[PDB]
């Protein structure tokens, strides 16, 4: 499974960790040169463990669902924390079993719930490697309100960067200074599903999207994506959510 140490980390090692993370996900085929994630997987094989070390060397192990890259829960010393949702509960049966105590967070793992519990929308939460180091720190010692904020940072600096090279770049720019995410970043995060389905719906349709995907851009200008010729498809998105899961 994969590892990343914030100590002595620079834009380069981060890039390498994200690359390892992408390669750690199984896929059988590619769609328009892109890894298509598996429809489903059975058993403990459905989960990837990320070992993260903050600057001082403390660690938390995070469980990721390899069919969609969703964070399911994590382990901190001897306590495991899982999201309050069906998938996370199913996941609790194959990972962190040697945990002495298991705690269910008072919310499911989607941005919407996480922003409510955290009291802030993610447009106002600064991300970057320094923020990741603090997120790790905040998760070592339970606090549901603080954990909500920490998880919004953790998802973005890992799962979202895995899915979009642009977001990986946004985090490399933020390796020594945190900064709230750009509008592009957030609409990208929100479109992973839509884009994933459309790219797949295009392979029997000459690469033309059945229905266009609207995104906010680098500057803040609304922009339509209608075919697989766009940058987003040619050199941004890196993983595709199988339509089976949409
Ligand atoms: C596919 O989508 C692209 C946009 O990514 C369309 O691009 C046309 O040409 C340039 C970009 O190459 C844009 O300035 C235009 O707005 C688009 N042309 C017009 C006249 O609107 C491209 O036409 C689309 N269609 C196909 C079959 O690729
Ligand atoms: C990014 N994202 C959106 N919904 C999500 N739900 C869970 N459980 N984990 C995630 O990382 C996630």
């Amino acid at each position: 499974d994969v590892s990343f140490r914030l100590s002595g980390a620079d834009p380069s090692s981060y890039g390498m960790f994200i690359k390892d993370l992408r390669n750690a996900l199984p896929h059988t085929e590619k769609v328009y040169n892109i890894p298509l994630l598996l429809p489903s997987v059975s058993g403990a094989g459905r989960y990837l463990l990320m070992h993260l070390f903050n600057y001082d060397g403390n660690t938390i192990t995070v469980a990721v669902d390899v069919t969609n890259v969703y964070i399911m829960g994590y382990l901190a010393l001897t306590t495991s924390y899982f999201f309050n949702e069906p998938a996370a509960d199913l996941a609790s049966q194959y990972v962190f079993r040697s945990a002495r105590r298991k705690i269910t967070l008072p919310y499911s793992g989607n941005y919407e719930r996480l922003q409510i519990a955290a009291g802030k929308p993610r447009e106002k939460i600064p991300i970057g490697l320094p923020a990741l180091d603090t997120a790790i720190s905040t998760l070592l010692h339970y606090d549901s309100t603080a954990a909500a904020g920490a998880l919004l940072v953790l998802i973005q600096t890992t799962a979202e960067a895995a899915r979009f090279k642009y977001i990986e770049q946004q985090i490399q720019e933020r390796a020594y200074r945190d900064e709230v995410p750009s509008s592009a970043t957030i609409s990208l995060e929100n479109s992973w599903s839509g884009l994933s389905k459309q790219i797949q719906l295009a392979q029997g349709n000459n690469g033309v999207f059945r229905t266009p995907t609207v995104l906010v851009d680098s500057k803040g200008n609304k922009v339509q994506i209608t075919n697989v010729t766009s940058n987003v498809v040619t050199s941004n998105i890196q993983l595709l959510l199988n339509t089976k899961n949409i």
